[PDB]
């Protein structure tokens, strides 16, 4: 915080659009990237304080389950300091 | 304000190009993007009059039914100021 | 003479197959070929509407027969936009 | 005339190569293409007289059946006169 | 200069497993692969040890969050692979 | 030293494992990865025909421990027109 990322993933693009707009909607997350996979698989990327990411990935799983399908959903407070060096997370 | 999105997935090219051609003829709308992210999976993200969008979505999702299979179908009446950055949904 | 027909399968082989079946088969012209990714292809010809329909008829049964047939439709009159991603 | 064509399908790369492999050895045919639409399909093209790209079409689908898992198999005696301009079957 | 290898279906579990793996040991992330069909593969490098301590945890963290697909330690990694790998 | 070595398994990581395998099973090079979905990734090795054998055991069975091996196969003595799509050498 504010280096805390929440991560989820749909199957289907429409899924994961719509959980954008849920999460950065829902609190002050910030989206850092977005992966696509394959196998219908996207990832929605954001980062912020450990209390709002949660909300966001709340809201966006929420979302992502009613729009189509939920993959995953995850948090992770406090990444690696060199992790976004590999991985965009900033 | 015209940027209200409209979004589409269906199973394969053909059901997803039906549906776009409805969106388009059906209201006063602009395909923004079209995504392809596997499994069979074909999106179609319209923009504009959120009444517009509205109309173009239904029309879709009915072709789409028709043609092949309706994955998602959704609305973004008022998209977040920073949505746009990272995924495409302006003409 | 601007309808369009389509016909998708799921390989390369089953979709050339099927858009030499439609040029047979009627007086159409191929006019794309998309390919979303997981063996889908897509063939799309043009034509006069009683035509198209008799091509992806055709079509429809080599793509069923060479390999799988995912989906085969006729627009008659397609939208004049559509744009650079469709 | 020369411009049968003779198709091969496969899931696997190395059922395709070794696929191709037997096609040519089999009869007087030409790899004229190779193409690979995703899900594990790959696809391999000769071209050549009628009874030449028969025979490299069977030998090719035992082949593939062998090694990895055969999809599709066929062959086009007189192709369209402008099915190579949307089709590299030359 | 061994190398860990983690792959799953999906990024999620990817990044989650990549983050364990250097928080874990002396390791460096030097390559990262996706192949399709979801798959995503994470490569670090290091001491055998070390290398062999964050796979333990990024296989860990990648079955709790999604699906492991592989792991895997290469104590010396050949150099006739350093031209399509 | 024509004969090809042919590996194809699921993943990147049995694949990268089934290559080491066989660039350290005896002198032979490798002349290409195809990597064509479902999960599929292919490595082909080029060398003698002893050589070829011992690397493409020695990458199957590598491959069937880190994950799981879908074909296995050697080509003695490949055909030349087979170099012209597909890269043997
Ligand atoms: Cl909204
Ligand atoms: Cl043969
Ligand atoms: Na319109």
């Amino acid at each position: 915080s504010s280096n805390a990322i929440g991560l989820i993933e749909t199957k289907g693009y429409v899924a994961a659009l719509a959980a954008a707009d849920a999460m950065v909607k829902a609190a002050n997350v910030t989206i850092t990237d977005r992966q696509q996979v394959g196998d219908g698989l996207v990832a929605v990327i954001v980062t912020g304080e450990v209390g709002a990411v949660k909300a966001a990935t709340e809201a966006g799983a929420e979302t992502a389950s009613q729009v189509g399908e939920l993959v995953s959903v995850h948090v992770i407070p406090r990444p690696h300091s060199e992790l976004g060096a590999h991985f965009s997370v900033s």
